[PDB]
């Protein structure tokens, strides 16, 4: 997160670090056993990580879970990033209380305008290269789809939607992958793309997960 703040230890309960001997993507807890993530975030061996504030340091609230099976959905373009977005299932169900817990998922797609929350462990500096061990967070809007298509000529699917500022300075970046982007408390995105980090009319791009919200409950129901 590039020009965000320190979220404060658990203000986002439903955070997940997805962990394979280190921080590689970031994850949503959509109920006790399923974590939604970015397909692009694909990978054998994966432990989830719930309850994390700082990443290095063991500070009691977190919960160590290993993934039984992933699930990248069908459409997946590794060359587009169409359809970016990946389900995992915990070994064991995840005890939720106030420090870890489930975020909803839309019944709805939000509008432009709409504030929503980003958040994650990922890169802080636009030119450069410095990640923070505690969660970082960001406020940004959901820009209307014509800045978005303006900024991403021939690249914009139905599937996608920008958020942040056409000035740059603030936005998500690498090491935020697979994390959430929750407006109104419901889980409206997934960071997915963008062209470097906060740079001047190079927004960030997300999974519309509002479109796959038939795929992920048919899919958790038969897994
Ligand atoms: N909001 C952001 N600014 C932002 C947030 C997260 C990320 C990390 N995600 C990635 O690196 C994924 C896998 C490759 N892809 C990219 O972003 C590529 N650009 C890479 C680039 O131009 O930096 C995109 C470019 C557009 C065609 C598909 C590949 C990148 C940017
Ligand atoms: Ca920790």
């Amino acid at each position: 997160i590039v020009g965000g703040y320190t979220c404060g230890a658990n203000t986002v309960p439903y955070q997940v670090s997805l962990n394979s001997g280190y921080h590689f993507c970031g994850g949503s807890l959509i109920n006790s056993q399923w974590v939604v993530s970015a397909a692009h975030c694909y990978k054998s061996g994966i432990q989830v990580r719930l309850g994390e504030d700082n990443i290095n340091v063991v500070e009691g609230n977190e919960q160590f879970i290993s993934a039984s099976k992933s699930i990248v959905h069908p459409s997946y373009n590794s060359n587009t990033l169409n359809n970016d977005i990946m389900l995992i299932k915990l070994k064991s169900a995840a005890s939720l209380n106030s420090r870890v817990a489930s975020i909803s998922l839309p019944t709805s797609c939000a509008s432009a305008g709409t504030q929503c929350l980003i958040s994650g462990w990922g890169n802080t500096k636009s030119s450069g290269t410095s990640y923070p061990d505690v969660l970082k967070c960001l406020k940004a809007p959901i820009l209307s789809d014509s800045s978005c298509k303006s900024a991403y000529p021939g690249q914009i699917t139905s599937n996608m939607f920008c958020a942040g500022y056409l000035e740059g300075g603030k936005d998500s970046c690498q090491g935020d992958s697979g994390g959430p982007v929750v407006c109104s408390g419901k889980l409206q995105g997934i960071v997915s793309w963008g062209s470097g980090c906060a740079q001047k009319n190079k927004p960030g791009v997300y999974t519309k997960v509002c479109n796959y919200v038939s795929w992920i409950k048919q899919t958790i129901a038969s897994n």
